[PDB]
């Protein structure tokens, strides 16, 4: 079988509850995991330290709190007390799990399920084949030898409206904003980068990007996580909101795409 979960964000004894509940079983099943594996939670290191121990058995993205976590560890960005990622960091097996963990995809493909999953979703401004040479791109970078300078320069909001003429650092910075923060989009697609309140909520002309009709959105699902505020609630039908706030005291979500059952661990809040 195949489970989805959206973010875990720590939040280990929930995970393996969940798991439990449906009997996940390596070498039979898959697990999905929609990224932001790390921060607010109190596990953040038994988290990473199972999801890799899964290996094959599991298909990550990469979240923006996945992406912060590698900024401190490189001394790029300045840790903060409320994300908790101390324990983690000062592991004895840290370089281990870090260096994996910067190494995952950003996008994951199934052909044979039509499924798509990315942290914060499929800008409708990307076709598939622009949506897999963006993530290798920045994979890319993640992987190599330099990725704390592009860690660096990851950081910004600008630009915020997909080109294939961009280049350099702004296309790296879209690339990564697109797969790891958008929510909002304006009506020509363009990224808004300041809402974070449910789509009820959010000023016109502002659309949740999955109300925007998109090429990949129009042939597969799309699994997404990253948008809390969404309570999983209000999409299309063909996409799965997976995050459902368990580290903000929600719940922990699990989606058996088999036939579409969920499973629902509370947080132990
Ligand atoms: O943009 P960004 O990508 O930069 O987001 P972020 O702040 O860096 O952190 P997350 O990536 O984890 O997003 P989130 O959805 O978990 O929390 C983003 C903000 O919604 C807030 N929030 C969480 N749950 C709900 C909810 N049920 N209703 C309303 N607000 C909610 C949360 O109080 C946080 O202030
Ligand atoms: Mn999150
Ligand atoms: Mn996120």
């Amino acid at each position: 079988a195949t489970y989805l979960i959206g973010d875990v964000h720590g939040c280990y004894d929930e995970l393996i509850a969940l798991l439990h509940k449906v009997e996940f079983t390596p070498g039979k099943d898959t697990l999905w995991l929609t990224g932001d594996l790390v921060a607010r939670g109190p596990g953040s290191l038994d988290v990473l330290r199972y999801v890799k121990s899964l290996g094959d058995s599991v298909r990550l993205v990469l979240g923006n709190h996945d992406l912060h976590l590698l900024a401190v560890f490189a001394g790029i960005s300045r840790n903060k007390p409320k994300d908790r990622l101390t324990p983690l960091l000062e592991a004895p097996d840290a370089d281990e799990l870090l260096n994996w963990l910067r190494r995952q995809p950003l996008l994951q493909i199934d052909e044979e399920k039509k499924l798509v999953m990315a942290h914060a979703g499929i800008t409708p401004q990307w076709d598939l084949q622009t949506a897999k040479e963006c993530a290798r791109d920045v994979e890319a970078v993640l992987s190599s030898d330099s990725y704390p300078f592009f860690l660096d320069a990851m950081y910004g909001d600008m630009p915020n409206n997909w080109s294939p003429e961009l280049r350099g650092l702004g296309r790296l910075r879209f690339i990564t904003n697109a797969f790891t923060r958008m929510r909002f989009c304006f009506p020509n697609g363009q990224l808004d980068m300041y809402s974070k309140e449910s789509p009820e909520e959010a000023p016109a002309p502002l659309k949740p990007w999955f109300a925007i009709p998109g090429p990949v959105a129009e042939e597969y699902s799309i699994a997404f996580g990253h948008w809390a505020s969404l309570e999983g609630k209000g999409t299309p039908e063909g996409i799965y909101a997976l995050d459902t706030g368990c580290c903000w005291g929600g719940t922990l979500t699990c989606l058996r795409w088999e036939d579409k059952q969920y499973f629902v661990q509370p947080s132990n809040r």
